[PDB]
């Protein structure tokens, strides 16, 4: 049928202790992980993918068919955010790298990082986190 | 400047033992509280304001200027609910009491209690509750 995610309530939690909401789909299996936000042209302000590894390692992402600008956030097993890259270009291929393992990428759209005042260091909580 | 409350994340407690996070907005001076979720037109299932008193006495609520329907919450100093009011009407005018006294009035969208299945004798816990 029609790809399903697992979608779930996480926060952002800033150094000055600012805590702001997400909805975002769960991207697991290596498929939903590939396909990212590929192709979709629209995505909620307050809206994310998280992709879980299921290990960490290094991870590679990329912007291949996808035509939203994005942030992406690296984030650590604990939910620490390590690293940032923000606006990633609509379609391109250059991979970016975590440059160092983490467990996680959050894809926001692109803006959002500024928005909500995040920087590295700020955590991710939900569920499984940390 | 943009409006802005100190956010704060707490929890409902059940009797039986479930817990409900919420993220709420603090209205803690009186301009705060007579205007707090005034004209806004969407609000979060998980999201609410915190009417905090700076005190325990009796509270009145009501629903001018409000476009959201509303469960209100009233609540002792120590997070105990005490009474709740369901499904607050826009814009009505109706003074809604706590008739005893209380310390805080919690909002949340209308039907949210009913959803997490809250009760007087619940409580809520945060940095302050
Ligand atoms: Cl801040
Ligand atoms: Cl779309």
């Amino acid at each position: 049928g029609e790809v399903s995610y697992a979608k779930e309530r996480v926060r952002l939690i800033t150094a000055s202790g600012r805590t702001h909401d997400l909805t975002v789909e769960l991207a697991v299996d290596p498929s939903q992980r590939e396909q990212g936000l590929m192709y979709r042209r629209q995505m909620a302000p307050d809206h994310g993918m998280l992709f879980d590894f299921g290990e960490t390692r290094p991870v590679m992402m990329w912007m291949k068919n996808t035509y939203l600008p994005l942030d992406m956030l690296f984030i650590a097993s604990d939910g620490t955010i390590r690293t940032i890259h923000e606006n990633a270009v609509p379609h391109s291929e250059a991979i970016i790298d975590s440059r160092e393992p983490v467990a996680y990428v959050l894809e926001l759209n692109a803006g959002t990082v500024k928005r909500l005042g995040v920087s590295p260091g700020d955590r991710l909580e939900g569920a499984g986190l940390p």
